[PDB]
């Protein structure tokens, strides 16, 4: 098609403009003390919003350039959440001000690859002092206190999330499903989860979470391919009678048969999710074979002979609940006498026996534990069904929450732990002058989340940015009660990850977008 193209200062000025809208839409929401955003919808009543996903999320400007810069900050920012849980408003504010000063200074004259690489060293430093400051998480004690923050500063939830940790494991697999009577029930029943998303998002069952729920699943395990629509036609004709969803864990499931699996699916016809196999060669037989055992039914592997034409209804796998999120998919309480599964973790034991090179045996380690350490599911009980789901997406956060925070730590909130990171390397420099400005540039966005904050809060920002400054460790200022202290103490937290990882989600989208000579787009 035909395609308009700006080049250079033009463009870079339609980028700004972009990541200014969306920024301007999304930022208002940042804070304890955030203002609401009113989403239109064309049913016919508006929702009213304070959270910077949905707000992102419906934003899509008009000229084609401005467009292309709020989809690449939205993109990144989006990017930032799903590997930290949260995080995604602090990461499109600090790519906004990254840009903002970036190409200010670009305007400048300034080489903008020395302005990138200012700007990466002074986040690679950032991101160490990080983690120095971060505050260890990994007793019960900060386990359950992290959950109780996350949930709205509810015990209850923050209790019940310790609890499975200590149950299951820090690296363990836990989930929340919906329980009944007002009692919240934990157990751990055998399952698995690996990293693997579903193939197409018009998969998803459930929009509110963004992932692909089955009440009650059936496993079709096969090694090879599927490209073709007429061997598993049978199997899904069976399965369909059989009146239960049907999960396909293949090698890659692609061409005229994922169209064909799509459209079933968004027609209604039959709710049926293909995902595929984790890991790549032998090790990805293995996971397969594990899989089979877990679920009680054996993987169709062409090599040894049978195919997916002859597969019979019984062969396929069952399993209570499969959910598949947007990069990983869990089977939870899959059908199997457990006497398989000790067999299973026995062979994977001798193999460790045997095991010589570090790497496999590492690989088989890790083999063992998913196999062996099960799937805690915490149910979750209300007396009332709405309360019930309503304390269900707070532990789902809260979990998320402390997952992170085990994984990476836990530093000041309410982006007090960017300004002291900043006010630690104010005296940080480079190797030339456009390198210092890409790291004051970088600095000054590090400080701009909390000015947000304050904004939305409604003191100046100057004076608390500066207030907070000056204080040392996590002293910092509590927008909520409009009170300074240490904000590890009034219980501000933020996992180390969430932090982390949208600095540097920022700082890689400012950087790609300082640098850009060129764009190419349809004519409108």
């Amino acid at each position: 098609a035909a395609k308009d193209v700006k080049f250079g200062n033009d463009a870079r000025v339609k980028m700004l403009r972009g990541v200014n809208v969306l920024a301007d839409a999304v930022k208002v929401t940042l804070g304890p003390k955030g203002r609401n955003v009113v989403l239109d919808k064309s049913f016919g009543a508006p929702t009213i919003t304070k959270d910077g996903v949905s707000v992102a999320r419906e934003i899509e400007l008009e000229d084609k350039f401005e467009n292309m810069g709020a989809q690449m900050v939205k993109e990144v920012a989006s990017k930032a959440n799903d590997a930290a849980g949260d995080g995604t408003t602090t990461a499109t504010v600090l790519a906004q001000a990254i840009i903002t000063e970036g190409l200010k200074a670009v305007a400048a004259g300034m080489n903008p690859m020395d302005l990138k690489r200012g700007i990466d060293k002074a986040v690679t430093a950032a991101v160490e002092e990080l983690k120095a400051l971060s505050v260890p998480c990994s007793d019960s004690k900060a386990i359950a206190q992290v959950g109780t923050i996350s949930a709205n500063s509810d015990e209850t939830v923050g209790k019940l999330i310790a609890e499975a940790m200590d149950k299951v494991g820090k690296e363990g697999v836990i989930t929340v499903e919906d329980g009944t009577g007002l009692q919240d029930e934990l157990d751990v029943v055998e399952g698995m989860q690996f990293d693997r998303g579903y193939l197409s998002p018009y998969f998803i069952n459930k929009p509110e979470t963004g992932a692909v729920e089955l009440e009650s699943p059936f496993i079709l395990l096969a090694d090879k391919k599927i490209s073709n629509i007429r061997e598993m036609l049978p199997v899904l004709e069976a399965v369909a009678k059989a009146g239960k969803p049907l999960l396909i864990i293949a090698e890659d499931v692609e061409g005229e048969a994922l169209a064909t699996l799509v459209v079933n699916t968004m027609r209604g016809i039959v709710k049926v999710a293909a995902v595929k196999a984790p890991g790549f060669g032998d090790r990805r037989k293995a996971m397969l074979q594990d899989i089979a055992t877990l679920t009680g039914g054996t993987v169709i592997s062409e090599e040894i002979g049978m195919e997916l034409e002859k597969a019979t209804l019984e062969d396929l796998g069952q399993a209570k609940r499969v959910v598949i999120n947007k990069d990983t998919t869990t089977i939870i309480d899959g059908v199997g006498e457990e006497a398989a599964i000790q067999g299973r973790v026995a062979q994977i034991r001798q193999q460790i026996e045997e095991a010589t090179s570090d790497y496999d045996r590492e690989k088989l380690q890790e083999r063992v534990a998913k196999l062996a350490g099960g799937v805690a599911v915490i149910k979750v009980g209300a007396a009332t069904e709405v309360e019930m789901k309503e304390k269900k997406a707070r532990v789902e956060d809260a979990l998320h929450a402390t997952r992170a925070a085990v994984e990476e730590g836990v530093v000041a909130g309410g982006g007090v732990a960017l300004i002291r990171v900043a006010s630690k390397l104010a005296d940080l420099r480079g190797q030339n002058e456009d390198q210092n400005v890409g790291i004051k540039v970088a600095l000054r966005a590090m400080e701009a989340p909390l000015r947000q904050i304050v904004l939305n809060c409604g003191e100046e920002p100057s004076v608390v940015a500066n207030t907070v400054k000056g204080g040392d460790g996590n002293y910092g200022y509590n927008a909520a009660t409009e009170e300074y202290g240490n904000m590890i103490d009034m219980g501000i937290l933020d996992p180390t990850k969430v932090t982390r990882s949208a600095l540097q989600y920022a700082a890689s989208v400012a950087g790609l977008m300082i640098t850009t000579e060129c764009m190419v787009t349809d004519l409108p």
